[PDB]
């Protein structure tokens, strides 16, 4: 019988955004501003918004988001917060959020709340929100300009050690949240932190890790559950620890830039220790995938520039990768650039994967970090499970020249006993019941499928190797007998601050008590326990925490099935299993099954 348990110690922000599904759908000004190397004029912003309202907002792309080129945004409130995107704009953020509202859309903002504009510093009348004793001028070290070493002289970096700093930063974050902004994109924190860029050299004064982590904690608290926090230049120190603890999204690639295949799949394949660890998103999504999934991080593959690609097959591959990885779906084509390419963004079956909360993983091949061994995960074969037990499966051919067959086998790779109905989502074709998804792919082409296992008496299997991992839990394959490609280990005691865990999203038709099974290994020489909970997306407890017991077995190659019952509510539940301080021993986890 199960006993009551304390809650697990977490190491992620664990917000409603990362718990509820994949990244947001939005449009971004980058397709204008990058090639122009200039802030978007207000009329161009307007014409793009009107175009989105009539053509993409109905497909869920209902955030219009600004980007950089903000040095020319100098006008601020009495507390130093920018009033609009650029000084040339006749209307402020509020006017544009309402204009968007009238078209069933919302405003996304790119800004870093550690930026302090020189114009605000120079106006002695401006003071920190709620702190009339602190002038905005009192927030900065003289000469400490953002991008100082490459000529920057319009934005200071905040000195977070100065009185008023927390109030300034939190006020800035809440300023946008209050304006109705659901998404805040915070860039240049690696430049803030270490004053360096691997593409350039020295860029400005460093501010250090402690200050970076403190600033992130302030931003997290101020954003709360109302506004999604995108970290656009993460250094990802310590396997992304501070970013995971404080943000919702992390960029995993070098900038889209001029777009096309070389930005999607080229440049370099190796890892480096500096921003960005991987250059192309095939490698970055693959390399950071151990940090993805419900309650962990959403990985951000940057912007889609459909018209910069050479063919429609490449455009499909671009979209399929973003969807496979659970990334935000960010259109950067302007109304002038879109041409006849709207279709790439508006395939309803592909979008349905994003709506349903697909967060895929590359096929794991070994436990070794991808940063150390590129053989450890397959950049070209992705799968993820939806809450209802169905799957998204994506197959890619990154060769420039050869046609290559790619296959995901439902038993050997995914770890299912059932096979599944397979639908090709670009052919819009039912392939019927099958044991695998396969495609003979032309160079740069891809295929994406919805795979729907049958459910004899409601049985739904969720493989651990394709779920979300936290606190040290991870993939392995070093004891035989597992179903699928492997299992999760690290569900053991350790020295750390966080408890290792696995999170599964599960969807059920009604509130009730459901039979749950856990296929596991345990050769610790004694009984082991893990803590199990069910929660709503908002974190509220549906069941548990309870200690579930796992009888000791003969060897680490021996697998058993522990039986239990779990209360779940109608719709989405997050079922988390982890090893707390009061748990005993250790297990390896292969899968869970729910009879729904
Ligand atoms: O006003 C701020 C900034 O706006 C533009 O840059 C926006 C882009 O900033 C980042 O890109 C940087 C790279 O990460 C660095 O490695 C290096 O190449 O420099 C660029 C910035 O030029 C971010 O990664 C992108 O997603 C943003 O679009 C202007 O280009 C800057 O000059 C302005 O300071
Ligand atoms: O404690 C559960 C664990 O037990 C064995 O591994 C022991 C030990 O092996 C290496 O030294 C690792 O670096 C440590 O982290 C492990 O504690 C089983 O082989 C393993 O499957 C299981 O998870």
């Amino acid at each position: 019988p199960v006993t009551a348990a304390p809650p697990l110690r977490l190491a992620s922000r664990n917000s409603v955004f990362t718990r509820s599904g994949a990244g947001p759908r939005y449009w971004n000004i980058y397709g204008y501003s990058f090639p122009h190397n200039a802030p978007i004029p207000e009329n161009e912003w307007k014409v793009n918004i009107d175009w989105l309202a009539g053509n993409f907002a109905d497909f869920g792309y209902d955030i219009a988001c600004t980007d950089g080129w903000i040095e020319g945004s100098s006008r601020t409130t009495g507390n130093g917060y920018i009033t609009s995107y650029n000084d040339s704009w006749q209307h402020d953020w509020a006017y544009w959020a309402n204009y968007l509202a009238a078209r069933k859309m919302k405003l996304g903002v790119y800004y870093n709340p550690l930026w302090v504009h020189r114009a605000a510093v120079e106006d002695a009348s401006k003071t920190v929100l709620g702190r009339p004793d602190v002038k905005i001028a009192d927030l900065v070290v003289p000469g400490d300009f953002f991008a100082r070493d490459i000529g920057g002289n319009q934005l200071y970096w905040l000195d977070v050690t100065k009185s008023g700093a927390k109030e300034y930063v939190q006020g800035y974050v809440r300023y946008f949240k209050d304006l109705g902004v659901p998404y805040l994109r915070i860039d240049f924190l690696s430049w803030y932190e270490d004053g360096r860029d691997a593409n350039i050299g020295q860029v400005n004064a460093p501010h250090g890790r402690a200050n970076y982590e403190l600033a992130l904690s302030w931003i997290n608290e101020a954003a709360g559950e109302d506004m999604e926090v995108s970290l656009v230049m993460p250094h990802m120190f310590q396997d992304g620890s501070a970013e995971l603890a404080n943000g919702d999204l992390v960029r995993i690639n070098a900038d889209a830039d001029k777009g096309g295949w070389d930005r999607l799949s080229g440049m370099r394949q190796n890892w480096q220790d500096a921003w960005p660890n991987w250059a192309n998103p095939f490698c970055g999504f693959t390399g950071w995938s151990h940090r993805n999934g419900r309650g962990q991080l959403i990985l951000d593959g940057d912007f889609m520039r459909a018209s910069t690609f050479a063919s429609d097959e490449e455009r499909k591959t671009m979209m399929n990768l973003m969807v496979a990885a659970g990334s935000p779906l960010a259109i950067a084509d302007t109304y002038q650039q879109i041409g006849n390419n709207a279709w790439v963004y508006t395939n309803k079956e592909v979008l349905q994967l994003n709506a349903d909360g697909l967060v895929g993983k590359p096929l794991y091949r070994s436990a070794t970090p991808f940063s150390k061994d590129p053989g450890s995960r397959d950049t070209e074969r992705w799968a993820g499970q939806l809450p209802d037990g169905s799957w998204g499966v994506a197959l890619f051919n990154r060769s420039d020249t050869e046609t290559v067959t790619k296959t995901i086998d439902f038993a050997k790779d995914l770890g299912l006993a059932t096979g599944g109905n397979v639908r090709d989502l670009w052919e819009h074709r039912n392939l019927g019941m099958d044991s695998r998804a396969t495609a003979a792919l032309a160079p740069h082409a891809s295929a994406i499928f919805r795979v729907t296992p049958p459910k004899m008496h409601g049985t739904t299997r969720y493989p651990a190797a394709f779920a979300a991992w936290g606190g040290g839990a991870g993939f392995n394959y070093n004891h035989p007998g597992y179903d699928g490609n492997g299992f999760v280990d690290g569900l053991q005691a350790g020295s750390g601050s966080a408890d290792p865990l696995v999170t599964f999203a599960v969807q059920v038709p009604h509130r009730g008590s459901y039979a749950i099974r856990y296929r596991y290994a345990n050769a610790t020489g004694d009984t082991s326990t893990m803590t199990v909970t069910a929660e709503k997306a908002d974190r509220s407890t549906v069941d548990g925490p309870v200690h579930v017991s796992f009888p000791g077995l003969a060897t680490w190659d021996t697998w058993g099935v522990a039986d239990g019952t779990i209360t779940l509510d109608a719709g989405l539940n997050l079922v988390t299993i982890g090893r707390g301080a009061t748990d005993k021993g250790a297990i390896n986890l292969n899968w869970i099954e729910l009879d729904m």
